[PDB]
């Protein structure tokens, strides 16, 4: 039932028929030598963004994604793609590679290969041993006794090509086909080499791509070549609204009245605010005390009847009140165009309910503000309020 948290962590998904994301790697649908690499490497949780890329790779569907450096986009493109080759088995042919990785650069595919290495571990399975600027013969040498994978750069590649020391057949010879910094391979420099080498490939292959960043023009270039991708990034998926700015102070329960006071007194947040409580009874208890301390407010909650709550968001939508009190149900679903400010006094424990209160105001373009108020409690909900700044641009 906790399926919407896995998406809400932050992680923007783009697609047509996406499965769900593992939340570990012993129900993730791997083999096992890769499940004895990654208890061996140390990997107790695994990554969001592996965690997104792993089903999609898993389910034969060319998936393109996009993280921060050092998140494990090596793993996350090793794993599923030695998973399937684990569990579906086919005849190692001569000079044919069932899996082709893509790098720029010689050092990155000499970490890619000791990657892949260390992810086949405990396994008769040895991918590839090359590189750019070295000898040839040796390279023919390693390559003709049996390569699984093929992670070297596109020159060496083309060479290989060339030379007929290395292709794809037409039947069956490869199944994925992996690209390793794919921004630096979709510019100008790698474009032609990118080119000759997925024009000559199998029909029924997937195409994988990872990068650290990726413009529009370089992510438009890769889209042809792949066929129904599945874009993988951060943060979009439940996110926050970026035309509504975010803000976070830090203060106390009891402090928390006193900085709606004075936020309503001094500021211009009195009239035209919708704020955000915890429970029915403290939402009505604030709605008393701002009603109390000469303030036109309403209240909205569960605990009141349905014709006082239509009355009170028809005083909202026409301006008879000017502050309106309500729960985490009147959060989601409400389109209210007088509802300019967003105050949190009370965070909730889920970040949905955080994002759908500063979704509510400041909608269709519009600007919005959204001032929330952390407390020592919500200690949890920090990271996650963090992960919305970030994706939001706050």
């Amino acid at each position: 039932v906790n399926v919407f948290r896995l998406e809400m962590e932050g992680i923007t998904v783009k697609g047509k028929g996406c499965p769900k994301p593992i939340k570990s790697w012993v129900q993730c649908g791997i083999s096992m030598k890769i499940l004895n690499s990654l208890k061996k490497h140390g990997y107790e949780k695994p990554t969001p963004i592996q965690t997104q890329a792993i089903p999609a790779i898993m389910s034969g569907r060319d998936l393109i994604g996009i993280a921060k450096t050092g998140s494990g986009k090596t793993i996350a493109f090793l794993l599923p793609m030695f998973r399937h080759i684990m569990d579906q088995r086919s005849l190692e042919e001569g000079e044919g590679p069932i899996a082709v990785i893509m790098t720029p650069t010689r050092e990155l595919a000499l970490q890619i290969t000791k990657e892949c290495k260390k992810f086949s571990k405990t396994l008769g399975l040895r991918v590839v041993c090359v590189y750019g600027g070295t000898g040839i013969s040796e390279q023919i040498a390693e390559l003709k006794r049996g390569a699984e994978i093929i992670v070297c750069t596109p020159g060496r590649m083309i060479d290989m090509l060339a030379a007929n020391s290395g292709r794809v057949t037409n039947l069956r010879r490869v199944t994925y086909v992996v690209l390793d910094e794919a921004d630096r391979m979709f510019d100008m420099g790698f474009e032609p080499q990118v080119m000759r080498i997925v024009d000559n490939v199998r029909p029924d292959r997937q195409t994988v791509m990872f990068s650290a960043t990726f413009p529009r023009a370089m992510e438009a270039l890769a889209r042809r070549i792949l066929s129904k991708p599945i874009e993988v990034q951060v943060g979009g998926r439940s996110v926050v609204c970026s035309d509504v700015e975010q803000q976070v102070i830090v203060i106390e329960e009891e402090k928390k009245f006193l900085k709606l006071l004075e936020l309503l007194g001094h500021y211009q947040e009195s009239g035209s605010v919708i704020i955000f409580v915890d429970k029915q009874e403290h939402a009505d208890g604030l709605l008393k005390d701002l009603m109390r301390a000469s303030y036109p407010c309403m209240s909205l909650h569960g605990g009141i009847d349905q014709y006082d709550r239509d009355s009170i968001i028809n005083d909202f939508k026409n301006g008879t009140c000017k502050l309106l009190v309500a729960t985490s149900v009147a959060a989601r679903g409400l389109d209210v165009k007088h509802l300019i400010l967003v105050v949190n006094y009370s965070c909730p424990n889920h970040y949905e309910d955080y994002v759908h209160r500063a979704g509510r105001t400041g909608r269709a373009g519009n600007k919005g503000y959204a001032y929330t108020f952390i407390t020592e409690d919500q200690a949890r909900y920090a990271g996650d309020i963090i992960k919305a700044l970030e994706l939001s641009g706050t």
